[PDB]
């Protein structure tokens, strides 16, 4: 039952692999429930709600990228439920892009896992495929949702529905 | 006196299209009012002028098109006053907003009575015209303006002059 | 109460230009009768339709510039009932055209006690403005309509249908 | 023998549509008749040759599409025998005109019986395919007949050659 | 907490399209893993992995459209986990072929429970969203799966390779 | 009652005309029904569809040129029944194809004894329309057919079902 393909390819790597698939099409599911959150009639942030739809098809590919790894290395997906969000109602642009920060810091720490996994079975196609298509993606989005965290709290957000109007308009629109 | 054309239309549905273009009538005056109230130098509103003027602009081509589908079905037109609007003063963007929200609320439900009276007379044709140009019309609208009426609250008007002058320019610009 | 912007604008005018915006909406909405008058199956003149329609959309473009010019004088606008129409059947083109040529010359008288308004109370700004937007172009709709009922009169209308169908063709198409 | 993509299409459905097929195919072979009695020699009316020649290519897209739905759906189709039209010679072009008003008032009905059918089996996809592809289609044909014969009795066909003439170029041309 | 924008808009409809995005989530996922089985270096037929990831992305723009329908009605979308598709290993063309045309079926049946749901609950906006987005979108992909279906076991698949081969390069490239 | 453009055309010619029209309209339906066979879920091959349909459009323009050339020599069409055809189900790809065969060959049958009255009844230009509008392309189309018959024969049809999905594929796409 060995794939042809297989070569330096551990069953310990396969595993984190699907994991890390699961998580991708996780945080893809939080993404669009933050989107649909300010489409709300009541919430009606549209450029809060683009920014996140954004996010989730972003998310959406780097857990295809990951299936189609996977099977360049002969592994196999296993697939798992997708989980739903911890929250409905993600309560401000604010506490979304908070929310959002400690997501991508905890999708962060399972890829460094995953590196370390990776070097420890001298599997260096799959480091290099992480530090390459991962590493410097989530340290950029980190960053940036860094920055619109900072921007809304010195702005006044979310006391101030006027922060977050313009921060709809001028940073996200 | 039955027209060469009539089939399958009922007396009642003929007197419910000549209440509905009544009220497409009605509407587009009150928008008309609106519009100018925003034109007046202590207003001083453009883009909320420019938007209640599109909408009735709009109103009227509703009219018309119910205008023409009496025609099309053998009906009768039958024109009555059309009343002046509520109010001549209408105090400020969040007010305005306010009611033309209400005045959808109550267009809508005279275009749901109006499908109900269709379906109930096995009027298909009728039934389908309410649904293709006008139901889905009403629902857009209803959505926009409660957006707008939530941007504005969260804002800080009607209190906050700055709050309408920037979505004046920012959303309505 | 006195707008910031009012200077030599008569009370008396003021409420001048609010009867003149009723009459030109008036005018519309009788406008807007004849011409679908004309898109029933059992009349179906459609080049009649279409010019009624146009004149229609013309008058309600004379009404919003008077609005417009209430509030650049610092008046302020008092929208009244419009009446409906005195007729739903318009009989014939020819009917049509001589109930349009009345209403327009009523129109007209109504423009020309609004002039004299103006120089009574030494308005130079509302007397040109009546001038410059109202006057010949009220000359020239009344030079097109009379010759109108000229030719369909002398065409035979209404008695010959040839006629008016050949008029709509020729003339109006 | 129930097809694989066979869902919610009831027995007497499927009949219904195959009615409506051959009553498609019939009202195309009417058209075609009536326009070659247009082509005729000692008739010689090329423009309601041409009306009625597209009205019979109409008609056989209409049977088509019908015939695409009963696949679609996993009905089958059974063709029967296409009647001759009722006449040869069709008098006029006044004549025509009415014989076409009927027929499609005649398909109009067969069409409103087959929206009833489907309305009272719950066959939502049916009853919008009717609504959309059919009932529009054929309220617009019935409007733009009874115009027709209006324009032909007032201009005094068919009595006046002269009036069917001038239709022919200036309506139908 | 009665939305400002919900009218007519029943409480079991907003549970109904709950489901319904649920649903339409399942299906994407399901696809999704029928497209990296395709990939596979021990299956490898490229054009079948194409097919089921844009039918894939296809089923999420469906999801998404009921969540926008949802906000739009003034509705409130609970999100629920997403369970994993029923197999990880598809076996072969024909038989990924035959479960798609199973899940389409069951997506058409809940639909047509909602299509009833809305006219039992007089909401004719929401029926035709169904009707119009819907119903036949799910006639046509039904059509073509069954087409495939019809296609590949009369080629001789699964026991036919080139079959599948074939299949993959003439009908899906 | 003669025609004032009748000339040389005798009476046997002119019923030989209405013959071959009707003969032309059912081979349409021949064809329209073969098309609509392949476009069953149960069959599935678009090409074949797509062929017979073609077919079905030129059976029709040859019935049409018919129409046009009686008129043009001044006879008088009259159109009778067109019969349905003798199967609702083709069977094959090869059977159909055999069957237009065989249908081809009546049709050239029927135009030979055509041509052959044009010849006894001294017809100059009736025996060169058939020659120049009917004969070559029956001609050319029973070679066609009889191309495609042997084509699938020697493929393995009907046996293969493999030989019917690439005979469409490569032949008639
Ligand atoms: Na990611
Ligand atoms: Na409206
Ligand atoms: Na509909
Ligand atoms: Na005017
Ligand atoms: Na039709
Ligand atoms: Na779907
Ligand atoms: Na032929």
């Amino acid at each position: 039952s060995t794939s042809q393909v297989r070569q330096n390819y551990h069953q310990d790597s396969e595993a984190a692999i699907n994991r890390q698939i699961n998580l991708e099409l996780y945080a893809s599911y939080v993404y669009l429930s933050m989107s649909y959150y300010f489409d709300r009639d009541d919430v009606a942030l549209k450029n809060f709600a683009k920014y996140f739809l954004h996010q989730s098809h972003e998310e959406r590919e780097h857990a295809e990228k990951l299936m189609k790894l996977q099977n360049q290395r002969g592994g196999r997906i296993f697939l798992q439920d997708i989980q739903k969000p911890d929250c409905d109602d993600w309560e401000s642009g604010l506490n979304a892009m908070e929310c959002a920060l400690h997501l991508e810091k905890n999708v962060n720490q399972s890829l460094l896992e995953l590196h370390k996994l990776a070097t420890d079975k001298n599997d260096p196609h799959l480091c290099d495929f992480i530090e390459t298509h991962y590493l410097n993606e989530q340290v950029k989005a980190i960053k940036e949702l860094g920055d619109h965290v900072t921007n809304l709290r010195k702005m006044g957000a979310p006391e101030s529905g006027l922060a977050e109007y313009l921060f709809d308009k001028h940073t996200l629109g």
